[PDB]
């Protein structure tokens, strides 16, 4: 029976962490499951007024040149793995809007690295190497562009117009390699060995019109032999593009002939999801325009890459007919797959091995249950489904139209992320969770897979550059309350300890570029401070033992108040200071 | 009183949460406490484009340059002391603004930078006869003018001001110069009186200096009298602002016509009007009391019929350590947060008034432990004469161990408490991001929202004017207008296709894309993102939205629909082609 409790009462804790994509809003959200309450927001591609992410020097340093963008579009959150199990170190996420990948450190729940993927447009599909560990982050660039894209050629049928599959080194967050592909790229997953990855393609037609993109009854799943790519990179057998030293391998077909890096497995039709079963047997492609999933036997891939198979379709071992609009698939670890039907507006539960038998002509009932969802589901996620610990307890289906499921709030509606108990034979819908801005996908982890810090380490790399700047000024950040003058630059350093800033007044000249660096020397957990300069667009958080810094121009003469924004003490309202700006 | 709202069931109340330092307003359902929507106000929102779009930046004015805000105090407009559901107003402490949200479309539609002040904190609405004015406190004393010649806060021209904004026009009505400073504010149930707490009666600018006096005050304003001075032209103006400024300071011990200063201990904070209209209740903060000002006595105070401003105080109950804010069940009880004791204290107001006269009565009914360090609290419909005594939310600043660890930054804990009976019962812990300070609840039937946009909506009227000047009919046209180094692309959109799927411009052109969503089905939103240009916006059904960006990169640049709108959403794309210089 499906019977688990969803209520988490006052004083009780959730059993799992949920990491939600922020969708078009650009952040990552931490939820407790099964309460479905949002515990934290982690700013990534958004600018966050509260913490100052996007304003502070530390955050802008992480974002690099891309700190000029105030937007992102996130879809695909994934947690780093060791030996096919979550290791709790990192969360990675895409940015479709400005072509980035970000890394979040799960001990501090902050974005700590970010990369603009070179020579591509729109980072969509993203998933992680599972075994031996997450060495690579694999990311799809969705859109075909010219190379170079310098405005001389615009034609997407040109021989140098393409997109690429991308591998980022997880630990360094520098590029590892790129593989040029035929067609385009939608979603991606990885096997349980480290050798193989796979991605769906919906535009095998290389067409730039809606209808053109649906002409072929089959596109493909493209499979990558990562070992062969790695070998070619070691041999120096690669080109580079634009200004990037990233190794670029060519995985396109040449006059019908396969490269060593890729195989193209025909699959109907504009397929979307690409999901690796938790037993490691299958890459399962969701058929979208075709009312099917296609099951690729991972076991057969070495033979495919060796030329031992007559036809690339020989790796397909199942093509179950499921219903209208299949988009994404997940796993209970009991041998069932669960697939979203966008058009039928359901989740379909189906037995994978039976579908494989059906494909060989046995008459079997692989469909177990169809559950109505509300409405038009996209992704779905079962607890621990990306790991060999898939536990079959909870499932979340993320549906794009909520219609009448919540109180009306105007023309813009929330998404409906529905919690489903899958612990028994029958799926049961237990909670409707409204969410903002279209999280597309989410990922769950056991409470015991995530270990967080209670207060910051003074040596944390997040603010290491600030610590270096201080050293150059002769400043001991744990103690000093000083104003350094450097031409028209002023560098204010202070400690803070509730309810007092360590520097409560300073004076500068109109036009000076002021940097304020604050170290919160409280040691009690949860005593955060803030810093806001009135009417100057200046806001940041400083948590216990953190150093944070922010730069602004003092372009207004007169007296300008600053205050602590984070309620920190009974005397919080009085935790203030004054900047005096002498007229030009 | 059940809190579970199962699948297919709806919440009973709307809750409008302040976003705190994050800058937005959040719409919640109560009692599920689930967040239904976020309304961008002072933040920049990637999803909808608020802060990026032309419509949003027009509303924000010059303050569109700021990417931050600090909001505390959401309030819903009233008619005859009851919510009318038309508007929600909120402060911005960081960049000195007031914003108005239109509740039919759940969008910010007006915003004002309050002139000649620093830090808009306390905010509340006129109740009766209706919300003509929004009252807003500027917290921090500054020089006038603030030109860098005088920094002394003891100067006669160093002060702050109480502010009244016309609710319907969102222009300034008037400002009142006060002694001291201003923290929170409320209004009576007649329209004549408003009141604000002050914590710096000392006009001191060190921590100790600000706590020198046992008593600061509540400043009470005679709004009728202020309006009169403004009508007669008996006002000054400051700097470049035409706003009428009245002087409410004492002069050589003599009262102004506009104000009375009622001494209250100590660095008082909350300032709340009881739902029966009888009292302004000031929370004592550093004093373990609230002070109860009898609104009935204020006309006598302003007429000079009372000997001593303290004669309007009719209760000063001792409640516990760190009282910050008070709310009402409509049954004669007040509920006050004790920040230091970490409790909500339920107390009987009439009994406290009897205790002040020396009767031995225990006006304290219950103290409920909350988790931990509560700031504001809010009982359902407490700001109206319909206060219903059902639900109470206490908004606590430290959550400690009440939720899964998430790192050094913790959520706030907004706790739902059933107050329908004699005994307060804690029912739900709601984690929230970024310190919502206060919140406001409304019955489902007090809010009426639009399902799709009106083509005449003022929100995008300026864009409609731009289109008109170009000869464009937004409901139909798909055209590129060329105008020097400006390019104005106009298109309709209807799932799964943009009306214009390719256009060509020159490197350096300032490109405006205006999109009108001509779907009529509810909930079919589209988006528009230009890859690698930092361009993102929402276009909901029948909305027109527009965005301007520089085509600074030669070559082919994709654009796409960000809002999953149709089975063929991934395919709702286009291409901008940029010719090199
Ligand atoms: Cu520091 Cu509030
Ligand atoms: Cu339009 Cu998705
Ligand atoms: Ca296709
Ligand atoms: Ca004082
Ligand atoms: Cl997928
Ligand atoms: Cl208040
Ligand atoms: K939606
Ligand atoms: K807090
Ligand atoms: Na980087
Ligand atoms: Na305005």
């Amino acid at each position: 029976e499906s019977k688990q409790k969803i209520h988490v009462g006052p004083g009780e804790l959730d059993d799992y962490y949920g990491f939600w994509s922020g969708g078009h809003q650009g952040e990552v959200r931490v939820l407790g499951v099964p309460s479905m309450r949002e515990l934290m927001r982690i700013p990534v591609f958004n600018v966050d007024s509260a913490t100052g992410w996007g304003l502070t020097n530390e955050s802008r340093h992480i974002m690099g040149d891309s700190a000029k963008f105030l937007n992102g579009d996130c879809h695909h959150p994934h947690i780093s793995m060791t030996d096919g199990k979550y290791d709790g170190k990192y969360l990675f996420i895409n940015d479709k809007a400005n072509s980035r990948v970000a890394r979040i450190r799960l001990d501090i729940m902050k974005c700590d690295k970010m990369i603009t993927v070179p020579n591509v447009q729109a980072i969509h599909g993203l998933r992680l190497q599972k075994v031996p560990h997450t060495k690579y982050v694999f990311a799809n660039a969705e859109f075909i562009i010219p190379h170079p894209n310098d405005g001389k050629v615009f034609d997407l049928q040109d021989e140098n117009s393409y997109t690429m599959y991308n591998a980022i080194d997880a630990e360094t967050m520098e590029m590892a390699f790129q593989v040029i592909v035929d067609g385009n790229l939608d979603n991606t997953d990885a096997d349980y060995t480290g050798r193989f990855a796979a991605a769906t393609c919906y535009n095998s037609e290389k067409a730039f019109d809606l209808g053109g993109m649906m002409r072929n009854e089959r596109d493909w799943v493209v499979v990558f032999d990562i070992h062969a790519v790695e070998a070619a990179v070691k041999a120096g057998d690669f080109i580079t593009l634009g200004d990037s030293k990233t190794p670029v391998l060519d995985g396109r077909k040449k006059d019908g002939k396969d490269s060593k890096f890729t195989r193209y497995v025909p699959v109907p039709k504009n397929p979307h999801g690409c999901n690796t079963s938790s037993d490691g047997k299958y890459f399962i492609a969701a058929g979208k325009l075709s009312p099917t999933c296609s099951m690729i036997a991972i076991d057969k891939l070495p033979d495919l890459f060796a030329g031992k198979l007559a036809d690339p379709r020989d790796v397909i071992v199942g093509e179950p007919e499921l219903g209208l609009g299949p988009l994404h698939t997940t796993f209970d670890g009991r041998g069932n797959a669960y697939t979203t039907l966008f058009i039928d507006s359901q989740v379909v539960k189906w037995n994978m091995e039976e579908a494989v038998r059906a494909y060989k002509g046995e008459k079997v009932n692989y469909i177990k249950q169809k559950l109505d969802v509300h409405y038009q589901p996209g992704h779905l996620h079962a607890s621990l489904c990306e790991t060999n610990e898939a536990d079959g307890k909870w499932l979340v289906a993320l549906s794009k139209f909520s219609k009448d499921r919540f109180l009306p709030v105007g023309p813009l509606h929330p998404e409906n992320d529905q919690l489903i108990d899958i612990s028994g034979d029958e799926m049961k819908l237990v909670h409707d969770g409204p969410t903002f801005a279209e999280p597309h996908d989410c990922i769950m982890a056991r409470r015991d897979q995530i270990k967080t810090k209670k207060i910051w380490d003074r040596n944390d790399p997040f603010f290491a550059p600030t610590v270096e700047m201080a050293k150059k000024d002769g400043i001991n950040l744990d103690t000093d309350n000083k104003v350094i003058r450097d031409g028209n630059k002023v560098r204010v350093y202070m400690t803070s300890m509730a309810p007092a800033f360590g520097v409560q007044e300073f004076t500068v000249k109109q036009g000076d570029e002021v940097t304020v660096t604050i170290t919160n020397i409280d040691q009690i957990e949860d005593v955060s401070h803030g810093f806001v300069v009135v009417n100057h667009g200046v806001s940041m958080e400083i948590s216990p033992q953190q150093t944070s810094s922010i730069t602004f121009v003092a372009d207004k003469p007169g007296l300008h108040w600053y205050y602590c924004s984070w309620f920190c003490h009974a005397l919080h309202m009085e935790m203030v200071g004054r900047m005096m700006v002498e007229p030009a």
